[PDB]
C-alpha cells in the first residue's frame, strides 16, 4: 500500500491501485529501467481471464457487478470464446474501453480530460478507401475549427494475425522529410524514411519543408495504399513572436492536430492495431522536441543567430536563451488564432490535480516521470516535485513494429 | 547483458556491470519506484563476504588478484573480524573505497572526475574539535582560491551503533534560514529547523540572509557542538549580470563550494556516518534549485518584474524567461572570479563521455536519469536522450537519518 510524496507541498498520497497492476515493467528487484524508451498470435485460453476481468471492472463501473446482467454477458462472451476463439465488444463495453486506455496511460500529462472523449466505432470498415473516409471525419470532427475536440477511431480488431488493420503513419498529419544531394535534410529529418515508402508506393513529393504526408492505409491485411488528406481538413498555425518581427522571416508553422496512429488499443484481450486518437499540443512537444531536438528541425541554430547571442561560448545559455523566445512563439500564435494549445505551466498543474482525483476515487495513477516532466524549465513545473509510481494497468495503449517490418508483403 | 540507446545519437552500448550488483533498487517486475526520492547493528557473519568481495575487487584493481599479498590480506581481515568481529582498511584501501563510492553514485553527473579525489583520513579524530580542526583544512584545501579540488574526509567508522561520528549539517555551508514574525521566511527556508537547532544549542542567529550556519559536530556518540568556520575560509560570489545593473541591487550571492556532510560511506561493509565530500558546483543547482524552487528562495517573482513581464498570463512564459536570466547571472558571476563552476551543457556533455568510457573499460556506468537530467533545458542536453540503467553497486554513498531523530541524547 505504497506511498508517494510531493516534495514541494510535503503533500502524500497512497497507492492501492497497483495492486490491480498485471503487467511487467522491465525493472526487476536490482534493475531500474524507468529511462529505457522500449523495454518488452493470440489463443483462446488466454483470451477468457483477459476478457472476464475487463468485464468483472466494466460492469463494476456502471454500478452493477454481479447483477445478472453482468452474469449473462460473461457467460455470452465464454461461449463466443468457444464458438469462434474471439469475441465482439458491445458498444458501451468498446467506449469503455477506450476511454481506459488513455486513462491508464502513464506517459501522458493530458489524461485529466480522459472522460471527455470521443469515440468513433470504424469496426464496419473493409478497405483502405473506407479507413480513408472514416480518418477524414475523425479529422474534421476533431479539429472542430481550431476549438479541438478529443477523439479515437476504432478500426477491426485483430483477428488471426495476417489480416492486420493498420495506418502506416507514425501520425495522421506530419510535415514530409528528404534527404538531399548534399547529404543533409529539408522537411522533418524523423520521416525521411517513410517519406521515401510513400514516394516508393507512388507518392509525388512536392520536395518543400512543411509538405503534409499522404495517409498509407492497409485493410485487412492487404498492401497499403495512398490517399490524400484535403488540404481544407488540414489545419494549420503560422508562427510569429509577439516581439521580434523577424520571427515571421524564419517562416515557420505547424499542425494543429497531434494524431497518434501507430500504437495498439487492447480491450478485454482484444487488439485493435489501428486506433488512430486525438487531442492538442503542449507548447513544448512544437517550440522545443519538434523544433530544437537536435535529430529534428533543429534551429537553435537560427533563432540564436537573429537574436545576436553569445554564441561562442557554451555558457553564454544562448540555446536555453533562444529556447524560451520560440516556446513564447508557438504559444502566442495558437493563442491568436483560438487554435487550442496548453502551455507546459497549465498542463502540468492539471495533472497534479487530476492525480490527486485518482488516488482519491480510485487508489492511484500510474504515471511515468520521465516522460511527465516536460523538456524545459523542469523544476519550476510542479511534476518535478512529485514522485510518482509507473506500473500497467488494462484497457492500454501499447507499441508495436512499424508495419513495413512485418508485412508479408505482395504484388 | 542489456542495452542501452541515445536516441539522438543512435549509439548503443551494452551493459554486463549491472551483473556485479548487489542491493536492490526499490522497483519489482511490476512496478517502477524510479521518481521516489528515498526509497528503503551489523555482525561479524555478514561482515566477511563483505570485506571478501571489496578485497577482491581491489587487488582485482592493482593488477595483483589472487597474488600471495591478496590471499595474506584475506587471511588477515578474515582473522581480524574473527579477534574484534570488524576491521580496519589499509590507507590504498580507503582511497580505493572512497574513490569508487563516488564512481558508483549513479545520482552524480560529475563523475568525470572520480579518479581525481583528495581523501583525507581523519579515522585518528576523537572529538568535535578535531573534527572541526580537520572539516576546516577541508574546507581550505578544496577552495583553493577559487580553483575548487574536489576532497573527502573521513572520520571513525561505526562500531557499536551508539559511538557515531556525525556532522549534523546538510552541507559543510549553508544559509540559514529564520521564519517572521509575520509568517513568512528570510534566509533559506530548507533549513529552518537545522538554522533552530543551532539556536536551542546556544547559536546567536545574525538573523539575516545568506548567513553561513556554523558546524554541528558530534563525535564518538557525544552530543554535539557548535563551531563557527573562521569567514575568510567561506569562499562567496556575487551575483551579478553582464547585462541588467539592477541585477547587483536584487542583491544576491552564492558559496563557492558544494560539500554534502550527510551520507553515509560503505566499504566492505564498514561504514562511515561523517564523511563530508566536496566538488565545485553546476550552475543549475544554484540558479535554478537555490534561488527557483518554490520552497528555497523564490526569486522569479522579483526578476521577472525587474525585466517588466507579462506576469498577468501564465502562458507567456515569464517564468521561463526570468530562469533564463538568473542561471547565466551565476554562471558569469563565478567566472568572472575565477571560481569554478560548471554550466549544465557542458556537464551533460562530459558524462556522456564518461558513460562511454565506463561502458568500454568497464562493461556499464550505473545512472539515474531522474537527477542526471538537469532542472531546466532538459532535451537540449544530451543526457536527456540517453537511456541510463540503475542499479546499486559497492562502495557507495548512502541516506542515513537525521541524527536529531535517533541520538539516545542526554545533558
Ligand atoms: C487532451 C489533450 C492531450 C494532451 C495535452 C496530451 C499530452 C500528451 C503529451 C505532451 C504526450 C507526450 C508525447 C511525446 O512526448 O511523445 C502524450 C503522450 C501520450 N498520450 Fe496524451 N495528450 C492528450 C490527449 C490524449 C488522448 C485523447 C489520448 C488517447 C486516447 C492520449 C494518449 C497518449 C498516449 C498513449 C501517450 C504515450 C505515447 C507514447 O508512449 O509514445 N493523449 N500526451
Ligand atoms: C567534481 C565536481 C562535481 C560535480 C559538478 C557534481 C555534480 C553533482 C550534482 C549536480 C548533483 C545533484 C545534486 C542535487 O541535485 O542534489 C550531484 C549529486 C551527488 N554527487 Fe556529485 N558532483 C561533483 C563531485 C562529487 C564528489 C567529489 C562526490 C563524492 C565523493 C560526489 C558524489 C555525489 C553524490 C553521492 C550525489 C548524490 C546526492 C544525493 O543522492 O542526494 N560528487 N553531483
Ligand atoms: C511517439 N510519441 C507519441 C506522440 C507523438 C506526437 F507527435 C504527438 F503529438 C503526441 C501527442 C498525442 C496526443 C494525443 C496529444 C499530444 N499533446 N501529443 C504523441
Ligand atoms: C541532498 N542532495 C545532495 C546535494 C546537495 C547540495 F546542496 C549539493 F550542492 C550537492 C552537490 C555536491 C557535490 C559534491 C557537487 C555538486 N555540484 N553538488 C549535493
Ligand atoms: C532516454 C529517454 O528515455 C528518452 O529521451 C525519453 C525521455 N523522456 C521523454 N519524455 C517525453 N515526453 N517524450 C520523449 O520522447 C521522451 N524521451
Ligand atoms: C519526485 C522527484 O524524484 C524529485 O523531485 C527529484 C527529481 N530529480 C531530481 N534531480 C536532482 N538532480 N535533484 C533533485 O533534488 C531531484 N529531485
Ligand atoms: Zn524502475
Amino acid at each position: 500500500f505504497l506511498k508517494v510524496k510531493n516534495w514541494e507541498t510535503d503533500v502524500v498520497l497512497t497507492d492501492t491501485l497497483h495492486l490491480k497492476s498485471t503487467l511487467e515493467t522491465g525493472c526487476t528487484e536490482h534493475i531500474c529501467m524507468g529511462s529505457i524508451m522500449l523495454p518488452s498470435v493470440a489463443t483462446k485460453d488466454q483470451l477468457f481471464p483477459l476478457a472476464k476481468e475487463f468485464l468483472d471492472q466494466y460492469y463494476s463501473s456502471i454500478k452493477r457487478f454481479g447483477s445478472k446482467a453482468h452474469m449473462d454477458r460473461l457467460e455470452e462472451v465464454n461461449k463466443e470464446i468457444e464458438s469462434t476463439s474471439t469475441y465482439q465488444l458491445k458498444d458501451t463495453e468498446l467506449i469503455y474501453g477506450a476511454k481506459h486506455a488513455w486513462r491508464n496511460a502513464s506517459r501522458c500529462v493530458g489524461r485529466i480530460q480522459w472522460s471527455k472523449l470521443q469515440v468513433f466505432d470504424a469496426r464496419d470498415c473493409t478497405t483502405a478507401h473506407g479507413m480513408f473516409n472514416y480518418i477524414c471525419n475523425h479529422v474534421k470532427y476533431a479539429t472542430n475549427k481550431g476549438n479541438l475536440r478529443s477523439a479515437i477511431t476504432i478500426f477491426p480488431q485483430r483477428t488471426d494475425g495476417k489480416h492486420d488493420f493498420r495506418v502506416w503513419n507514425s501520425q495522421l498529419i506530419r510535415y514530409a522529410g528528404y534527404k538531399q544531394p548534399d547529404g543533409s535534410t529539408l522537411g522533418d529529418p524523423a520521416n525521411v524514411q517513410f517519406t521515401e515508402i510513400c514516394i516508393q508506393q507512388g507518392w509525388k513529393a512536392p520536395r518543400g519543408r512543411f509538405d503534409v504526408l499522404p495517409l498509407l492505409l492497409q485493410a485487412n491485411g492487404n498492401d497499403p495504399e495512398l490517399f490524400q488528406i484535403p488540404p481544407e481538413l488540414v489545419l494549420e498555425v503560422p508562427i510569429r513572436h509577439p516581439k521580434f518581427d523577424w520571427f515571421k522571416d524564419l517562416g515557420l508553422k505547424w499542425y494543429g492536430l497531434p494524431a497518434v496512429s501507430n500504437m495498439l488499443l487492447e480491450i478485454g484481450g482484444l487488439e485493435f492495431s489501428a486506433c488512430p486518437f486525438s487531442g492538442w499540443y503542449m507548447g513544448t512537444e512544437i517550440g522545443v522536441r519538434d523544433y530544437c531536438d537536435n535529430s529534428r528541425y533543429n534551429i537553435l541554430e537560427e533563432v540564436a543567430k537573429k537574436m545576436d547571442l553569445d554564441m561562442r561560448k557554451t555558457s553564454s545559455l544562448w540555446k536555453d536563451q533562444a529556447l524560451v523566445e520560440i516556446n513564447i512563439a508557438v504559444l502566442y500564435s495558437f493563442q491568436s488564432d483560438k487554435v487550442t494549445i496548453v502551455d507546459h505551466h497549465s498542463a502540468t498543474e492539471s495533472f497534479i490535480k487530476h492525480m490527486e482525483n485518482e488516488y482519491r476515487c480510485r487508489g492511484g495513477c500510474p504515471a511515468d516521470w520521465v516522460w511527465i516532466v516536460p523538456p524545459m524549465s523542469g523544476s519550476i513545473t510542479p511534476v518535478f516535485h512529485q514522485e510518482m509510481l509507473n506500473y500497467r494497468l488494462t484497457p492500454s495503449f501499447e507499441y508495436q513494429p512499424d508495419p513495413w517490418n512485418t508485412h508479408v508483403w505482395k504484388g
